[PDB]
Parts: structure tokens; C-alpha cells; sequence
């Protein structure tokens, strides 16, 4: 990984030490990026709902992962299951549990820094992983991306600025997540996010991290060409909100 500071450095170093799992996967990969494109042709708003117990920006929810997932299975284009242990209180077992209970695409949300965590995602039933430009070197990014594709996963390349976008395009990204929040400091810049979005080629499947406000952003960003929307806190706090966000 790149040299980092503060919580981000701690979590990366933790992730490098993450014990790998052994399991034999119980389904073929369901493509998240392809289901998003199909939602688009069907005019169905495509929302990625995320299960996340805790976050560095203060989120703190205890709720049943399976009931949450079973509910979300009806509405979400995919589920994002946070599997990071220290800051998110996530776990691999959780992912495993959810992956067996639902038949929609699953993203394993974690700081992927080594190949065994890709092994882990695959074995536990996840369909895809994020790859974060800010934490990985260029070499690591193209290599981990090749590695995940060798399973049949199309990872989502996470970007937070123009340089991130340059790199993601240069490595052959086809599935990009535009973050509003900076990973290092936890600051949100919706303007910069809109700016990045207008710079992405049309044939790239685009997910914007969205939250504060919602609905308004969804119509606006969708017009900017965004394909799907990743939402965390508001849906952890009130799952039935996804219904409203998809419909009028």
C-alpha cells in the first residue's frame, strides 16, 4: 500500500494481517455491475444498500444482519457488507451468513490490500470487492484487479479526486465508485463529486456514494449519468426508506 497517516494507516496495516478463511463457495458469481445496467434499461432506481454496524464518522447501529438483508433483497440492486473489524465491527461470518440467505449481488466492503482477502470474499460468497485508489499503489491496483477478474469478479474502483480517476482509467477500470467522503479526513465534498462524475466516460458503470438529503441527489446525479447509488447510514437507521427512494 501507499504510505498513510492516522486511522487509515492503522486499518491498512490491520488488513495486511487479516487471517484468511477456507470455504467452498455455494453459488456462481452474480455480477453487480451487470444488474445495475439491467436496472437502468428497466428504469428501476438502482440502490446499493450497505450493512455496516459502525463507522469512523460515528455510525453505531445494532441490528440483525439477516432480517436486514432479507428485507433489502426485495429492493436493492445489491448489498454491500462491511467486513472491516476494528472501525466497523464487521466480520467474515456476517458476510457468509448474508451471502447464503439472498440471491442478489453482494459487495464485500473492506480495505482490500492483499490477494487472500480477495480469496476470502470469493470463498465467503461475495460477488465483488472495492479497490481503493488512495490506499493502493498503481502496481497493486492493476495486479489486485487482474487477480479479482481471474475469479470472474468485476471490482469497483473507488475514487475521491481527479488523480484517482486518471489512475483508474489507466488501469482499465469499468466499474467506478465516486466517493463524496475523503477516507483520510472524513470530509464530504459533493461539488468535487459532481465534478469527477462529469469526467468519467459514458461506458463506465458509475456508483455515487450518496447520503445526506437523498431523493434530490438521486434525480440530479442520475441526470449526470450516474448508474447506481451507494447508501449507508440512512438505510441502517431506517431500512424501509429504500422503498421511498426507488418509487416516487
Amino acid at each position: 500500500p501507499r504510505y498513510l497517516k492516522g486511522w487509515l494507516e492503522d486499518v491498512v496495516q490491520l488488513s495486511l494481517r487479516r487471517p484468511s478463511v477456507r470455504a467452498s463457495r455455494q453459488r456462481p458469481i452474480i455480477s453487480l455491475n451487470e444488474r445495475i445496467l439491467e436496472f437502468n434499461k428497466r428504469n428501476i432506481t438502482a440502490i446499493i444498500a450497505t450493512y455496516m454496524r459502525k463507522s469512523p464518522w460515528g455510525l453505531d447501529v445494532e441490528r440483525d444482519p439477516i432480517e436486514y438483508a432479507k428485507f433489502m433483497e426485495r429492493y436493492a440492486v445489491g448489498l454491500s457488507i462491511c467486513t472491516e473489524e476494528k472501525y466497523a465491527n464487521g466480520s467474515y461470518e456476517t458476510l457468509r451468513k448474508i451471502a447464503s440467505s439472498v440471491s442478489i449481488p453482494i459487495l464485500m466492503a473492506d480495505f482490500i490490500v492483499k490477494e487472500s482477502q480477495i480469496d476470502d470474499a470469493y470463498n465467503l460468497g461475495a460477488d465483488t470487492v472495492p479497490l481503493i485508489v488512495k490506499i493502493l499503489t498503481e502496481r497493486e491496483l492493476e495486479s489486485l484487479l487482474e487477480y479479482a477478474r481471474s475469479y470472474g469478479m468485476e471490482p469497483i474502483i473507488k475514487i475521491n479526486d481527479e488523480n484517482d480517476l486518471d489512475i483508474a482509467l489507466r488501469i482499465g477500470a469499468r466499474f467506478i465508485g465516486i466517493c463524496s467522503r475523503d477516507w483520510e479526513t472524513l470530509e464530504i465534498n459533493k461539488e468535487n463529486q459532481r465534478k469527477l462524475i462529469s469526467m468519467i466516460p459514458s461506458n463506465v458503470v458509475k456508483v455515487a456514494s450518496t447520503g445526506i438529503s437523498e431523493r434530490n441527489e438521486i434525480e440530479e446525479l442520475r441526470k449526470l449519468g450516474v448508474n447506481a447509488f451507494s447508501i449507508i447510514s440512512s438505510l441502517m437507521r431506517n431500512p424501509e426508506k429504500i422503498k421511498e427512494l426507488i418509487e416516487g
